[PDB]
RNA sequence: UAUGCAUGCAUU
RNA sequence: UAUGCAUGCAUU
């Protein structure tokens, strides 16, 4: 565990960018029924060696929309500065997705996504500002949080009740929604595929409102995992498998 | 893949071997309708190092009717020959026999009184599969368990025998695999009520194909057999604790 | 045999 | 995040 200082300035950073997170559409192809000047949709991940604290794998990816074809990949393999810290994330794993993006802008500049899925939370989060959020603000991509696992926050708890709204979720595409002790959504659980009985919970990053956030996730679900995260996923892990 | 005259000498041994196959019961217990008498099982399997020739060998010795491992021998050992179907034994046997033989010095009251094996007895291009081989090396009443067709005899993984699998309901479902020659070479066998992936069993020696079968069902709390099962999973053990 | 993917359970 | 197991499909 990091010490106490590194978390005081973790937590102050993001309270200082915290400031500049819009949580409302901006761009015209949100409003529209069907996506319509929806083009590009990006996913990121980061894969790690079991024996190894140090090295880790980055990914990017751009798929076509609504086709879900990848035509754009670059994973490296980095070095871990960070532990895994549970709200704090960010801090991890931010660095090395924001190199990539900047790589993607000096490589293939026109394949820039409009839209960034991210493995991990975004406003449902311990300060109002989890790693989809944290990824947005530093690159200004809109960016749509996914995780999971639920983020107990705000009174949010995996209990009883919240297994009961799972199963009342039956086909792909039904909801209900994250409330926090406060009264405020921080997101909605999702059952993203017909096929497939563990929900996701998606918060807003950063440019776009929770119902776009959670109607794209749906669009974008081959199987459970969406498309852009799981090619991430899929392609950070067979790096790391081939260089063993 | 070995030159083909090291493929015609071992084809002559394999007939030679084949005279002391016993497809017939020969222990008081393989006809007894809950077959008392029947106290210890055996398993044995190979499982190999992602490196050519380090390999673990695994025997463990189950209790009857409980299931419960009395009995492990893993070994690290240097395999030397290549893959080749209808040449299994060539490769795995010498090994397997090897841990009989230490079982004998070691526990000899824990010897088995059976042995299930990972690979197909007269279901065999040449009808004497590893089980088999194992059978006849050690004179000790074994079964051959593959996890997939052997497409020897007429015999073929095609839509026919596919929809003979759709009519296999719940566990303990059987049909005869029936070869070109009139003979009954094995069975499919559905292992258990949630599984759909049958298993093929054949007698190796001194057993009946009526009671192998049976025998097999007996040992199935998963699909795959316990005494095959748990020497899987303990040989895979073994491996990752030292290099994985 | 080893690996990949899908769906779920457990551990972390 | 990684690992084990379960059930299926695939490569070999
Ligand atoms: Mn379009
Ligand atoms: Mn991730
Ligand atoms: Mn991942
Ligand atoms: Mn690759
Ligand atoms: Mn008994
Ligand atoms: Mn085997
Ligand atoms: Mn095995
Ligand atoms: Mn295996
Ligand atoms: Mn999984
Ligand atoms: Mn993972
Ligand atoms: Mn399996």
């Amino acid at each position: 565990r990091p010490p106490e200082e590194t978390l005081s300035l973790w937590k102050g950073e993001q309270a200082r960018l915290k400031a500049r997170v819009v949580d409302r559409d901006t761009e015209a192809w949100q409003r529209d029924p069907s996506f319509s000047g929806l083009q590009k949709v990006g996913g990121v991940d980061v894969s790690f060696v079991k024996g190894d604290s140090v090295r880790a794998c980055a990914s990017l990816v751009v798929l076509s929309y609504p086709e879900l074809k990848v035509v754009y990949e670059d994973s490296r393999m980095v070095g871990l500065k960070a532990p895994y810290v549970s709200g704090f994330l960010a801090f991890r794993e931010v660095p090395f997705l924001v190199e990539l993006v900047q790589r993607l802008q000096e490589k293939e500049p026109d394949l820039m996504p409009q839209v960034v899925l991210v493995d991990g939370n975004g406003v449902l989060h311990q300060r109002g500002f989890g790693v989809a959020c944290h990824l947005g603000v530093l690159t200004e991509l809109p960016c749509i949080g996914v995780a999971k696992k639920l983020l107990q926050v705000d009174g949010l708890e995996n209990n009883a009740l919240h297994k009961e709204k799972i199963v009342l979720l039956q086909a792909g595409g039904d909801t209900f929604p994250l409330i926090g002790s406060s009264g405020t959504v921080l997101g909605m659980a999702l059952r993203s595929h017909d096929h497939s009985t563990k929900p996701l919970y998606v918060s807003v990053g950063h440019r776009i409102s929770l119902e776009v956030a959670v109607r794209l996730t749906h669009h974008c679900c081959r199987f459970r995992i969406p498309e852009p995260i799981r090619q991430a996923d899929i392609r950070s892990r067979e790096y790391i498998r081939r260089t063993l």
